[PDB]
DNA sequence: GACGCA
């Protein structure tokens, strides 16, 4: 669906198959509150090769898992610092969950 | 602004 934003977004793309191995994960910070899950998938699928987006309940953060590094880096370049549906995003390479 | 609710 159309996103309320003045950012020029690519068209929606198919997600990657669910069992595709992750090649890059993004860390997302929301201000002032998180976006709905279906809206987040809408935004992040447009860069291609999206596996899934998920949220951390009770916090203003989420993650986006990509099957392709170029797609994930395009999401960073296009979305970091922008306002989508009234929410300012920070989008960056995530720290690994473990050593 | 940090590790996937009820």
């Amino acid at each position: 669906m159309q996103i309320q934003t003045d950012v020029v977004l690519p068209s929606c793309k198919k997600k990657a198959p669910a069992e595709t191995p992750v090649k890059e994960r993004l860390f997302i910070v929301f201000n002032p509150h998180p976006l709905p899950l279906d809206v987040l998938e809408d935004i992040f699928c447009r860069f291609g090769n999206l596996i899934e987006v998920y949220l951390v309940s009770g916090k203003n953060v989420g993650y986006a898992k990509y099957a392709d590094r170029i797609s994930a880096n395009d999401a960073i370049a296009t979305l970091h610092g922008k306002i989508l549906n009234g929410v300012r995003l920070k989008v960056m390479l995530a720290d690994s969950p473990r050593e």
